[PDB]
């Protein structure tokens, strides 16, 4: 059995074998895969192929779990919609693009299927056998509309799903806190590369029950990239006096290399771009602080503490009365949400000794084989 971690943009696939998890890389050597679904006119791509041509916009599917489980009516997909160069429609939303010559509608758990029937393959790749049983998680605001379209989703892709179970639980799973005894508060804090959320569980004999859930559905690592390149669209412009914004290929190269950097100021304090014919031929070789890095990205840090504290008012907990700090989701490697979270908790220690991107496939991984 394998533990899959269903994310929003990245799903993370897991299996507990001889005495540890694996988390498994997909062809590329990729240890997570993008939640991407494309068709074209010859074949259907998943994960890495699909996004990199998303070329192929209108026919390159993400996003499939904002959609997953709600109704066409829910504001959140009516909103959602707006910035989804896709097209949906009612049936229930359903996603329609043109595959193979001919316009196809798939419903959110279709899509989904589509990337569990990757994660499920990249685990086969590996084990060298075929894979049924598996634990998909969800957020844990997720209703029971959410998590069954979710168990169908993996249904479809030919899984038996032994539990849905919630991303923060699955964090925590990871982390044995569960098999500790007495009681314990834990926080569970997730910033994804597109999503924000922070549970409070209470740990009981193993037994888990979900306190508080709050956070910030579109915010996230794509975010903090987004500050860095229009930062730097505006320093081309101020020292250049061009505009690379309606220049498509400038814009996604400015992107990769903002994306490269943000990464570099995780663990060093300057970064270079370095950026060849970046627009009129002009080479952009520039350098970032990781401080002017945090002043560009101020209101989005500002924005994590907040959830925190709802979270906590919610669960109608005091600080002191946390006894576990876990850190999921890429983005949490950034020194500074670090460092805002672990202050706010008095120095705390952040439980993050397992990579924060890999954390959920590998608590639903352990879950996977209990359950087994
Ligand atoms: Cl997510």
């Amino acid at each position: 059995a394998i533990g899959i971690d269903l994310g929003t943009t990245y799903s993370c696939v897991g299996v507990f074998q001889h005495g540890k998890v694996e988390i498994i890389a997909n062809d590329q050597g990729n240890r997570t895969t993008p939640s991407y679904v494309a068709f074209t006119d010859t074949e259907r791509l998943i994960g890495d192929a699909a996004k990199n041509q998303v070329l192929n916009p209108q026919n390159t599917v993400f996003d499939a779990k904002r959609l997953i489980g709600r109704k066409f009516g829910d504001p959140v997909v009516q909103s959602d919609m707006k910035h989804w160069p896709f097209q949906v429609i009612n049936d229930k939303p359903k996603v329609q693009v043109s595959y193979k010559g001919e316009t196809k509608a798939f419903y959110p758990e279709e899509i989904s299927s589509m990337v569990l029937t990757k994660m499920k393959e990249i685990a086969e790749a590996y084990l060298g056998y075929p894979v049924t049983n598996a634990v998909i998680t969800v957020p844990a605001y997720f209703n029971d509309s959410q998590r069954q379209a979710t168990k169908d989703a993996g249904v479809i892709a030919g899984l038996n799903v032994l539990r849905i179970i919630n991303e923060p639980t699955a964090a925590a799973i990871a982390y044995g806190l569960d098999r500790t005894k007495g009681e314990r508060n834990v926080l569970i804090f997730d910033l994804g590369g597109g999503t924000f959320d922070v549970s409070i569980l209470t740990i009981d004999d193993g037994i888990f029950e979900v306190k508080a859930t709050a956070g910030d559905t579109h915010l996230g690592g794509e975010d903090f990239d987004n500050r860095l390149v229009n930062h730097f669209v505006e320093e081309f412009k101020r020292k250049h006096k061009k505009d690379i914004s309606q220049n498509k290929r400038a814009v996604r190269r400015l992107r990769t290399a903002c994306q490269r950097a943000k990464k570099t100021l995780s663990s060093s304090t300057q970064a270079s771009l370095e950026i060849d014919s970046l627009f009129e031929g002009i080479d952009f070789y520039t350098s970032i602080t990781r401080a002017r890095f945090e002043e560009l990205c101020s209101d989005l840090f500002r924005s994590t503490l907040e959830p925190v504290e709802k979270a906590l008012r919610d669960a109608k907990l005091d600080k002191a009365q946390i006894h576990d700090l876990v850190l999921v989701g890429g983005s949490t490697r950034i020194p500074k949400v670090q460092k805002l979270l672990q202050d706010f908790f008095n120095g705390r220690d952040l439980n993050k000794s397992i990579n924060p991107d890999e954390a959920v496939a590998y608590g639903a991984a352990v879950q996977a084989a209990i359950l087994m």
